[PDB]
C-alpha cells in the first residue's frame, strides 16, 4: 500500500494558496500556487499528480475537499481512493507543520530570484526534492516505486 | 546518459498550444496547455519538470527556445544541459509526429468529459503514461531511473 500513499496539504503565503502533495513514504513533493483552494482546483491538481505517479490513496487535507463532488469525480476518474487526513498517528501534524515551515524558508531564500511566487514555489520544490538527508526524496520515491513494480 | 534525457515537443489544438516533455528512453510524458509558446512559459515548464524528475539533458523543440535567454536561465538554474533537437537520427521526427497524433486522438476520446482543454490534456497524459504496450511508460521511467541510482 505504502508506495501509492499521498497526503494533501494546503498552506498560505503572500495572500495566495500553495497546494502540496506529499508522498508519505519518501517526503517527495509536488506543489502549485492557486488563487484559492476550491474543489475544481484540487480536482485538477490530483488529476495531474495521478497521471505522473501511481497514486493509489490520497489523504485529503480538509473536510471540504473530502466532501467535494468535483474532487470525488477526479478521484473516481484517476483511480484514486480518497481518504480522510485525520492524524490517527499524531506525529503526522508535526511532520506537515515542519514541512510547511521548511518550504516557506526555502521560498524566502529564492524569493528575490523570482518575479512571481509560482516560480519561487517550483524552485522550492526542486531544492526540497534534491536535498540529501544519504539519499534525496526524489531518489527515495523512485526506489520505493521500482521495488513495488518488481512484485 | 539515457536516464536523464528529455525532448521538448510543441503541438497545437483548438487555437491553443500544448507543450510536451518526453522522456526519450521510456516514452513517459508531462504536458501543459499554454496560450502561446514563449521563452517564459517554456522556462517555467522546464523548472517544474526538473524539480520532479532528474533532468540532465533537454533537446529543445525549436531554435527560438534554444536561443531564449529566459530558457537558458531556467536550464542554468535547474542544472539542465540545453541541447538542440536536430533529428540526426531521422526516426525521431516520425516518433514525435506519431506521439502528437496519438495524444490528439486520446484528447478526442475524452474531450466531452472536460469543460476545459487543459483537463482533457491531463486525462490524455494519464492514459498515455498508464497504457501497457508488457510495461507502461510510467513503469519504464521509474525502472530506468532506479537502475541508474543503484548502478
Ligand atoms: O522529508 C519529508 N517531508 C518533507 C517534505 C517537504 C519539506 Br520542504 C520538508 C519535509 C515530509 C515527509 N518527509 C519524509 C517522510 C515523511 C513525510
Ligand atoms: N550506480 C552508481 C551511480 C552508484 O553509485
Ligand atoms: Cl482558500
Ligand atoms: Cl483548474
Ligand atoms: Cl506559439
Amino acid at each position: 500500500s505504502s508506495p501509492g500513499i499521498w497526503q494533501l496539504d494546503c498552506t498560505h503565503l503572500e495572500g495566495k494558496v500553495i497546494l502540496v502533495a506529499v508522498h508519505v513514504a519518501s517526503g517527495y513533493i509536488e506543489a502549485e500556487v492557486i488563487p484559492a483552494e476550491t474543489g475544481q482546483e484540487t480536482a485538477y491538481f490530483l488529476l495531474k499528480l495521478a497521471g505522473r505517479w501511481p497514486v493509489k490513496t490520497v489523504h485529503t487535507d480538509n473536510g471540504s475537499n473530502f466532501t467535494s463532488t468535483t474532487v470525488k469525480a477526479a478521484c473516481w476518474w484517476a483511480g484514486i481512493k480518497q481518504e480522510d487526513g485525520i492524524p490517527y498517528n499524531p506525529q503526522s501534524q508535526g511532520v506537515i507543520e515542519s514541512m510547511n515551515k521548511e518550504l516557506k524558508k526555502i521560498i524566502g531564500q529564492v524569493r528575490d530570484q523570482a518575479e512571481h511566487l509560482k516560480t519561487a514555489v517550483q524552485m522550492a520544490v526542486f531544492i526540497h526534492n534534491h536535498k540529501r538527508k544519504g539519499y534525496s526524496a526524489g531518489e527515495r520515491i523512485v526506489d520505493i516505486i521500482a521495488t513495488d513494480i518488481q512484485t
